[PDB]
């Protein structure tokens, strides 16, 4: 009875960021990976262990940014300016805003974007990178943090894409594409919840403030 | 004395059938590798293998317009009616504009390279852009690494060659290509020779069929 104003999400397009540091930064994105799922996938997902859905879009790529990273980063991220500029990727340009509009295309819409910490972290920075070029996501795409969205449900009922991976499939885990990954797998655990609370919760994309200017 | 590939596209195809059928694509994958990964092989710190840190993905689905070969369905785990139900659309201008962006990302000249490309995956890739007019870069060029392995050479499935060169296994579009890649690091430098000799120009191949 109570609908939210967000629009009800068809695909949802889970996502992780590996960028050059924290927010006091001001870093880039060196590696961005996106799976895109249906709805459908979500609501009946697929096994006598949890995998991921069959049917599934992929897109992850590297970039080189304008800026160090700090050594924390390339250390957590096995990523370096060196490498990216051995294999000559350009930075977050053009070509990128292209590839990632053409891949949402591929998805029946609306969009919901999920990422863990989203809020604080991806979805702010991803938001400066497309600010920078003035690229836009379809309308009506929406945010679900995970981070907030579980620990709600839980007070409902620590945090960490780990633990929660540990607590859930007692253990191990496995780059942007590997925390997109097991995302995603927390997210088919309590499929039902997070659905829910997206459809009740999701953010705006609009409402996303870019984590700083050009 | 024209320059060499810079980024080796590795692609896979899961259609639905044999090109008697005239199958179409249901998934399709790319991994795109910069020359300097695959004439530097990265090692594992207990100095196993491993893929390149810097690589560019792709993976999309899509359903066909006709049915799938129930074998066709049966090893890749694809259907009708799950793409169908995931709202997957056929390969269209979408499909088109990922792929032309996703490449333009890459340094090139870019050399594709995929296991049975010449007999398959390029003339079906081929019949499927040309029903759009679309076209890759013109100094693209191709490399099949089945009769380029045979070649060296001289069991061909990508299963039976992993076996050989490593001991185990991980269908999949992106799991095939996966098992290519580490099949192509384990013999770089003979087949990143054989590649800068008998690659072949994009545009001298044919689409498998008309729709």
């Amino acid at each position: 009875a109570g609908m939210s104003e967000a629009p009800r999400a068809e695909t949802f397009v889970f996502l992780d960021l590996e960028a050059t540091g924290l927010p006091s930064v001001e870093p880039e994105i060196a590696e961005l990976s996106l799976f895109a799922v249906h709805r459908s996938s979500l609501e009946n997902p697929e096994h006598g262990a949890l995998v991921l859905p069959r049917v599934l879009d992929k897109l992850t790529l590297c970039m080189c940014p304008e800026r160090p990273f700090t050594a924390k980063a390339s250390e957590i991220t096995g990523l370096s300016s060196e490498g990216l500029a051995r294999c000559r990727k350009a930075g977050f340009d053009g070509a990128v805003v292209r590839t990632l509009q053409a891949f949402l295309s591929r998805q029946a819409g609306p969009i919901c974007l999920v990422a863990h910490n989203g809020f604080d972290y991806d979805f702010p920075l991803l938001c400066a990178e497309l600010r920078r070029l003035g690229a836009r996501l379809p309308r009506d795409t929406v945010c679900l943090d995970t981070l907030p969205a579980l620990r709600g449900l839980d007070r409902a009922h620590g945090y960490s894409l780990g633990s929660l991976f540990h607590r859930y499939f007692r253990a191990e885990p496995s780059s942007a594409e590997g925390d997109v990954h097991t995302l995603l797998l927390i997210f088919l655990h309590r499929a039902a919840e997070l659905l829910a609370w997206a459809d009740e919760q999701a953010r705006g994309w609009a409402h996303i403030e870019p984590m700083y200017l050009p």
